């Protein structure tokens, strides 16, 4: 401290973290929407096996998801792919009526499984007395801010960023530079933390944060040609550990 | 781990330990030593404030000691400084048994005084179930074994090497790699620990090792010039958790 600052070298202000799959399990939230789906379909409208092809046809469509704000809502383009899943599997007249029973059952389900650990909670609060905190998202502002109230997590942070209502998002750094001007801090006193190479770790590499911590918790490997993060850590809960370590680094 | 074996990339094997001021107080026990010639000189002989004018130079002789085996032994040395010393401050003939009496009053006290505390042989158990420890030790044979012994340390360690012994000593890296062949590992997968940037930290860095620590307990700043180690912290204590966090840098 007294020898850091004498070498012009900063303690770390703040942390950064990733909100979807890890500070909540939007997968696992996720999944139980579709198999809540999968229960309606079978047991009220009496599908079969059938009922899993439409929610992979979802799936599908929410991965190539292109939503233009100009031309739609966020509910509107949804439910068009529940209602096109829908009718390209069982055929018919297009049937909105129950394209939104299911979008809604999906979305609800998963916003009730949408939760901070009692143990991340107790973390988010030590941190905080030691360093800032940003919440920075990538997604569209409805469903992200839908997603922050749900597991009631903003009371944990100093300032909360969602890329769909920002110019560039994740890993664009422009958006990290945005974030510690809200914070009034410098890149280099700041660490990402997130559960994506190609949008967390990438992002704060192209920002020049003095770290990157890649949370991995099921010990994949990733691809040859993808980003190399600073640290890796199984689990958002070894970060108070880790940020003591790097402000030993020299 | 599965990531990392991936990268080509090792978990820390071996982590060599500074002895002097690092494990055990050197430097508090030498000065109980000379506390106790004090009181002798005084109370047994009646000298008065003359008494500290030896031991200062006594230090000073220490400090700028030139050890040649060939023609002498350590212990004639240091008896020769205290002679030395009584003869330069009260006069009169060369008095070898006062000099003696004073040398090993000085190094009985001081042996008596270095001892591992109870929580450093707390941790390197610790740290032995999971990585290789080495003892690494600047000095001549006979005074360093001595202590080793006095501290009862030797048990904690895989091996010990003391730099009198070898035909460089920190921080020529040829005794670095000594140690990583005693120990079957290479450089890359070695940190070492220790108390003083010019051997110590200079050694490692000479050696290539995965990473050098820096103990500071006083928290002083160096001067301008002077080797930078990897990471900094206030005590050994705090190595295990520093450890850890290493081995999750990418
Ligand atoms: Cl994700
Ligand atoms: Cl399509
Ligand atoms: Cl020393
Ligand atoms: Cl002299
Ligand atoms: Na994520
Ligand atoms: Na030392």
């Amino acid at each position: 401290n007294l020898y850091f600052q004498s070498m012009g070298l900063s303690r770390v202000r703040a942390v950064f973290f990733d909100l979807d799959n890890t500070l909540i399990d939007t997968a696992g939230a996720s999944r139980r929407g579709m198999l809540e789906v999968i229960k309606l379909l079978q047991s009220k409208y009496h599908y079969k096996e059938e009922a899993e092809i439409i929610c992979d046809k979802v799936q599908v469509k929410l991965s190539k998801e292109c939503f233009h704000p100009y031309n739609t809502c966020i509910t509107d383009l949804r439910t068009s792919h529940w209602e096109e899943a829908i009718q390209e599997t069982k055929g018919g007249a297009a049937n909105r009526k129950l394209a939104e029973e299911c979008y809604f059952l999906w979305k609800s389900t998963r916003l009730q499984h949408m939760t901070l650990a009692e143990d991340v909670k107790a973390m988010l609060t030590e941190l905080r007395k030691e360093v800032r905190l940003l919440l920075l998202t990538n997604g569209d502002r409805q469903t992200q801010r839908e997603k922050i109230e749900a597991c009631a997590c903003q009371s944990y942070f100093d300032a909360v960023v969602v890329g769909g209502e920002q110019r560039e998002e994740k890993p664009a750094p422009s958006i990290f530079y945005y974030c510690c001007n809200l914070l009034g801090v410098q890149p280099g006193d700041c660490v990402m933390v997130g559960d994506t190479l190609e949008t967390d770790i990438q992002g704060g590499l192209n920002a020049g944060l003095k770290a990157t911590v890649w949370i991995n918790k099921n010990g994949i490997v990733p691809l040859k040609s993808s980003p190399v993060p600073h640290y890796m850590v199984s689990s958002v809960l070894e970060l108070p550990a880790l940020l003591q370590s790097i402000d030993c680094k020299v």
